């Protein structure tokens, strides 16, 4: 934006630098360059007097664009302030030499000529200095950090949180797209085998399929992704508080105003994702354990009935062949053994507390009948 | 010894490992070793902090200052150190995403379980060590950086500068205590000490001194922000003591400043006010005497009647010449009242003289005006 000023800046540091590291008073040369600096200072101030520099923007966040504008050519504005803040000490260097060369015997009218010029630079120095150092420099630093907290920190966390919500959804699409649509039939032997696998290894997803091995793994990465995000939503409050008050710039009111809304917006979105994952955990764990136990209770109740029917038949028809009576006994033996293996493994399984109150009771209703029937089974297989 | 030196054995190795971890494609058994190595190294690093404690409650101590300096010496390296360990969680997430992309049901899954347990094993040690250590350590480095800036580069500088002003202030007085007319030059002027044309130089040395003050005085009201910021802003309870130390430093420097201010204010009276005062004391004294000179001259003319033309003409020319000086003097003195250089006190003496001269000047003037009539 300040094309005119860019052409001047290089000579400015060159002259200031020359003055900065000169020990000889060339009264003629020093006068020339000091006068130049004075005129150029005024020029820079007039161009920077709200032409293309900070003014009250309390009206709208259009200032965001002006901050972005600063950062584009921030390399240059930093260069300007560094030179101008060097001025006061540069002039002080010049002043010592004047005092050192200011012998009583000579008139030293040169000292007057230059001190008037020096103090002439200082008045404009002090006028231009206060806005650039106090406001412009701070505005670059504030806008630099504000872009960090908004773009690098807040925007990134929203991206992360959204991707966690999609992974949340991506998981459900795998569950629905599987051999087990819902309520999967199993064999009591296999139910034992799989239930017993889980006994041996917060809960984990049961293995209905090679797909469940996948869902389990995918869900584990999802569950581990959240804490860093949740850390950063308790840890961003400090960085948000610091800039919100510490900066004490004119437009800070508007910035903190905006950031508070962005944080509130993303915190809502965060709580949604947390809830979605909570709801998913119940589906992929509690529900799965529920249906498995419905499955158990179905087959358990049936094979318990089968056993009761066999007992009835043996007592009613003890007059039949030993081929028949031996097959009847071997069946009752085989069936009884599994029923107790089932109730044992059930009763050694932690997940029973997850179970819906209804289905847990069905298992318990079956349990009660089996404590009555097993002795009646056992006394018969005693004689065999 | 240095605890940093123990960690400095293998910091490059930790960075190297994560560098290749960032950009690894389809590495299985190799990755298992790499990850495991990092885990063990991290625990070793956690133990080094325990042996020589970078984060510790030294708040009770005033040896904090020593501890700052120690950190800043090797701070260059601690940034390299901090940067890699903070990168761990996101680096492993990339690995996990690569692992998740493998899929392949049971076969890939079995290896994946060995890996995730290893990865989450890295993270417990990363997160435990990483968060507590580096949070406080990074703050402490930044706090130490700023604290030395505000104490050495800002506060110590201003003390040096203030003292040099007091030295110059003193240096001037030694020259004042160790060493013509300005006749109408007074009238030309009509606050410049043009009293000693030779030592008009000393005033210019005072002028630069008077000009040096405000930047210093600016910096003593603009340091309060930087002092207030660092005082409360720092999260560490350790700041409380640093705040106390800076408050004591500031009050010490502020006393020295007010002394230097007073010293220069006292000096200004001695160079500018006193010299102006004596000039006008001197003029009033001359004025009184030349007024007297006139009265005697008037008396001589009147008392001894007949005198030589040579004598009567000399007497008259003196009376004329003396009267003109008296008014030139009154004129100058009363114009010093406008610039307000003349003390209100010595003003009264001039006024007392003025009154006697308004009674004599007619007696002077009648003599001269008869001579003026003659043509």
């Amino acid at each position: 934006l300040p094309m005119e000023l860019q052409n001047l800046l290089p000579r400015l540091e060159a002259t200031v630098t020359d003055l900065k590291l000169a020990h000889k008073l060339d009264v003629v040369k020093i006068r020339q360059q000091l006068q130049w600096i004075h005129d150029t200072i005024i020029i820079i101030q007039s161009t920077l007097a709200n032409g293309l520099f900070p003014s009250d923007f309390k009206e709208y966040q259009e200032m965001h664009k002006y901050m972005n504008a600063i950062l584009e050519r921030k390399v240059e504005l930093f260069k300007f302030i560094n030179c101008i803040n060097e001025v006061e000490p540069v002039l002080s260097h010049i002043l010592d030499l004047l005092e050192e060369d200011l012998s009583a015997t000579p008139k030293g009218n040169v000292d007057f000529d230059l001190l008037f010029d020096l103090i002439e630079n200082c008045t404009h120095e002090s006028n231009f200095l206060t806005p650039n150092l106090k406001q412009l420099k701070e505005c670059i630093d504030a806008a630099m950090e504000f872009n960090e907290i908004s773009r690098d920190h807040m925007d990134t966390l929203d991206d992360l949180i959204n991707k966690n919500v999609e992974k949340c959804f991506e998981i459900q699409e795998l569950k629905f797209s599987s051999p087990v649509r819902h309520t999967p039939n199993f064999t009591l032997d296999q139910l034992i085998k799989l239930l017993s696998s889980n006994n041996n290894t917060e809960p984990k997803i049961p293995n209905f399929s090679p797909v469940e091995e996948s869902l389990s793994r995918k869900f584990l990465i999802l569950k581990r992704n959240i804490p860093p995000i949740e850390q950063s939503l308790t840890e961003i409050l400090p960085q948000r508080i610091e800039q919100f008050c510490g900066r004490n710039i004119i437009n800070i009111n508007l910035l903190a105003d905006f950031l508070q809304l962005k944080y509130k917006r993303i915190m809502k979105n965060f709580r949604f994702m947390m809830n979605e994952i909570k709801d998913l955990k119940i589906e992929l764990i509690d529900k799965r354990w529920n249906i498995l136990f419905i499955n158990l209770n179905n087959e358990l109740e049936y094979i318990i009935e089968e056993v009761r029917l066999l007992l009835k038949k043996i007592n009613e028809n003890d007059d039949l062949a030993q081929t028949i009576k031996d097959r009847f006994n071997s069946q009752l033996a085989k069936k009884s053994k599994i029923i107790t293996k089932t109730f044992n493994i059930i009763y050694r399984a932690l997940e029973f507390s997850l179970l819906d109150a209804g289905i847990a009771l069905k298992t318990n209703e079956l349990a009660k009948v089996w404590v009555d029937l097993r002795p009646k089974s056992d006394e018969i297989l005693l004689h065999i």
